[PDB]
């Protein structure tokens, strides 16, 4: 009995609207991907099939898959086979985006249906090329021919693609579809495609939101929703200010956003205290620091995150929010360098901007208030630990829920805690 549908919306297309009323937490969809891949940064350091960090096993006859396990190499050579002589044919790594529509292209020519399109289908996805500018049409040129060079020893005609697939249309669908997968600390681990998800349309201030665990995708309401109401999640990080919405909501997936945050710039002036010539820098060099940390380097992560807080020129407050992501960056690597006072110094910093910035029930911010009440409690701090891990559940009990496997993680946390703050 779904408590959702697939409706035409007046002007967004194809969206998700509530079958019933909904509550917060109420969980609404679950899906595998149709097809996923790790990303470019977390390759060789997280499990190819199952996203989980760490050493990895490489598949001998590519040598660029890597697993965590026999279990995970055996689980996915089914869906590795066909990539497997693509990979191997050519030191070239194609884009993520290309390895991601080779497995969309062989689970669609050679597995059965799949539940991921129970919805919503990959040949239903919007594509939006009658929005497409002649640069995006270009660079789309580019991926269908980087997929017919890396697809090459698997691919040869028509006969070997979906019927009347076209690859173009298959980019651009790809474009304005894929799901940044994260792992259980909030890193981005991998991209991938769910159609029946797919059915969501973009809001800044959503009444629905995703959490990966793993692969698998779980959908769930984080507000009250009315019967007929339209479904949101927000497709973006919510440290950006309304211009840098605006820029990738056009970039990648050709719409204006009309919402009450975007009409009134709501939290960007916050968002941007301190000094533009600081924190300009700031933003540029976590570029840097974001590209080392989706390479895991966090001993290079944490040096760099380092010369900016306690930086001998000028600093910014922690509600900037180019400065928040250094003091998140920081605290993540300190988590796994082992650093645990000076990951409880940056995490606790970021806990009023994060209320801040992550209003309601979302699952940054669970995630990352459950980080600080676990340092709390590793540090003996019963009753501020007890606070935050309390709080955490609050949060990700609606945006985690009982079928996350983090929230049973976070239960051992609030026993142990409570049997200490017994015994005090
Ligand atoms: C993941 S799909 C969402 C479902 C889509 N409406 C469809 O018909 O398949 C993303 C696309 O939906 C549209 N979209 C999503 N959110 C929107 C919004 N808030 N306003 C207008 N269009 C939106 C844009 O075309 C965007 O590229
Ligand atoms: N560290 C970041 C953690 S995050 O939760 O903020 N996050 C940022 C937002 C991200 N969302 C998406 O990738 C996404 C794509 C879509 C539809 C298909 C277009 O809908 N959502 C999940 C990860
Ligand atoms: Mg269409
Ligand atoms: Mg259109
Ligand atoms: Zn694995
Ligand atoms: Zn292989
Ligand atoms: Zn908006």
């Amino acid at each position: 009995p779904l408590k959702v549908e697939k409706f035409a919306t007046a002007n967004r297309g194809n969206g998700l609207r509530a079958v019933t009323p909904l509550r917060p937490g109420e969980l609404l969809f679950r899906s595998d991907p149709l097809a996923y891949t790790v990303c470019k940064g977390s390759r060789g350091v997280v499990c190819d099939r199952c996203l989980l960090g760490k050493k990895l096993m490489r598949c001998s006859q590519c040598r660029v898959a890597k697993y965590c396990s026999a279990k995970c190499q055996k689980k996915a050579w089914p869906d590795h086979k066909r990539e497997c002589k693509c990979l191997k044919s050519c030191p070239r790594y194609p884009p993520d985006s290309v390895r991601l529509l080779g497995r969309v292209v062989f689970k669609l020519m050679d597995g059965a249906p799949s539940e991921s399109e129970k919805l919503y289908s990959f040949y239903d996805l919007e594509s939006n090329i009658n929005k497409l500018t002649e640069d995006k049409k270009e660079g789309l040129r580019q991926l269908v021919m980087t997929f017919q060079h890396f697809m090459r020893e698997e691919i040869q005609d028509a006969s070997q693609l979906p019927p009347a697939f076209d690859l173009f249309e298959a980019f651009a669908k790809v474009i304005c579809n894929s799901f940044t997968i994260c792992n259980a600390e909030m890193q981005e681990v991998g991209v991938g495609l769910y159609p029946s998800i797919s059915l969501l349309n973009h809001s800044c201030d959503p009444n629905c939101s995703i959490v990966f665990n793993g692969p698998h995708l779980l959908l769930r309401a984080v507000r009250d929703i009315e019967v007929g109401e339209e479904l949101t999640i927000c497709y973006l990080d919510m440290l950006m200010t309304s211009e840098e919405r605006r820029k990738q909501l056009r970039d990648q997936y050709c719409f204006e956003c009309d919402c009450f945050r975007c009409q009134t710039q709501d939290k960007d002036a916050d968002m941007l205290t301190g000094d533009e010539q600081v924190w300009k820098e700031v933003q540029e060099s976590l570029k840097k620091i974001e590209e080392l940390k989706a390479h895991w380097k966090w001993e290079q992560v944490l040096a760099m995150c380092q010369a900016i807080i306690s930086s001998n020129s000028e600093r910014l407050p922690d509600i900037n929010i180019y400065q928040l992501k250094v003091l998140d960056c920081a605290m993540d690597a300190c988590i796994n360098l082992g650093l645990l006072e000076e990951a409880l110094f940056y995490g606790t910093r970021t806990m009023e901007p994060y209320r801040i910035f992550f209003p309601g029930s979302h699952p940054v911010r669970g995630v990352q208030v459950m980080k600080v009440g676990k340092l709390q409690l590793h540090q003996g701090m019963f009753p501020q630990a007890m606070k935050n891990l309390r709080l955490a559940f609050d949060i990700m009990r609606v945006t985690h829920g009982r079928e996350h496997s983090l929230i049973e993680d976070l239960i051992l946390l609030l026993e142990e805690c409570d049997a200490n703050i017994r015994a005090s």
